[PDB]
């Protein structure tokens, strides 16, 4: 059972060429049922029209609201840093029900990073996951914040467990060249700060916090 | 900065020709500084004497005592399945510092396992992770058992009871037959992507019985 993604209007559902892409390996034609969201917590069922190179339609047949904005957000700062390291990031923020990621570069770092590539990697992971609100995706200026913000350091580990949780959580994931000592005066002075494999410790440090809020 | 694994014997550390090629591999000679490690909780800082095709020998400079047996265990029961799957779970629990591995195949595999290759894998986690006590494999053949055993289906595992040693049943891909989801609960506590779970779940155990 796969799930695609598209736009609603009018009554039917319009695919960009990548998702095209993706039902000609499936092998999908005209007149097969389908289900895709637009990303905003909807579902459709629907009838495929058109399937061609660089787009498809298909018409609404049933629409079902699949997930509500919640009211407190899980955000998380993701350093812009090598894709690898950027894409997996990511595609656990998305696995593990975050509802918003903050894109920053630290002042270690020399990277960019493609925001439309960035949603790419959202809009991939959802499909996969089943997520019908897509985590949001932003730039973030200054290590500034309100309310509760727990930083990971990946350099050090410090006690996840003891850490408060209360109200809504901005996690930020540290770069992979360390915070430079500004950074880090900056995050001790406004967050709780918390070796392991960089991978095993971002998923154990999001997710505990997911589970914990219940984002999962 | 490798670390490779031997048996020390008056003085030296002898290798097996799977370390030799590896130290071929990042270019090391005779005469190099390498550290080893026995697998037994102890690192080795040796020079290295002789890198042959089959074997190689380094001379005993020093010795640091790194990790120590704990007095309360994490073990963890690995169902044996799809390769990819068992190989994963074997480097989580190097990593997580489980302190053994026990390898049991459910009712729906119908894989098998050798030691020697399970052994293989925790061997080059271990020496890329730099744990220097390796946890031991062996295969449980019932799913019988005694001690606080948490059974686990790949949430309210955080409100689960972890203290003393404890054991961690990880289920197998095609999920518990009946007789297991029976047997289990009869001797046991019951309490996302394979690999994120598995990671999440051995992780909060590990990270609250403090083996990391
Ligand atoms: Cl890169
Ligand atoms: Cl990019
Ligand atoms: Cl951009
Ligand atoms: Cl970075
Ligand atoms: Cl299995
Ligand atoms: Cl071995």
């Amino acid at each position: 059972p796969h799930l695609f993604y598209g736009t609603a209007q009018n009554g039917e559902v319009i695919f960009d060429e990548r998702e095209a892409h993706h039902m000609r390996v499936v092998r999908l034609k005209e007149g097969d049922v389908i289900e895709a969201t637009d990303g905003n917590g909807f579902s459709y069922t629907c009838i495929l029209k058109s399937l061609k190179k660089k787009t498809a339609a298909a018409k609404i047949v049933k629409v079902e609201e699949k997930e509500k904005e919640p009211t407190e957000k899980l955000s998380v700062v993701v350093p812009i840093g090598r894709w690898e390291r950027t894409r997996f990031l990511i595609e656990k923020c998305v696995e593990l029900g975050v509802d918003e990621i903050f894109f920053h570069k630290f002042e270690r770092s020399q990277h960019e990073i493609s925001l439309d590539k960035a949603k790419i990697v959202v809009r991939e992971a959802a499909k996969q996951c089943k997520r019908y609100l897509f985590p949001k995706v932003s730039f973030l200026e200054k290590l500034e914040f309100s309310g509760n913000v727990i930083t990971l350091d990946l350099d050090a580990s410090q006690n996840l467990l003891d850490a408060n949780l209360e109200g809504s959580i901005t996690v930020v994931v540290g770069p992979e060249g360390g915070f430079s000592e500004k950074e880090r005066e900056l995050l001790r002075s406004s967050t709780t700060i918390v070796i392991l494999r960089f991978e095993t410790a971002a998923i154990l440090t999001v997710g505990y916090i997911a589970l914990k809020k219940q984002k999962i």
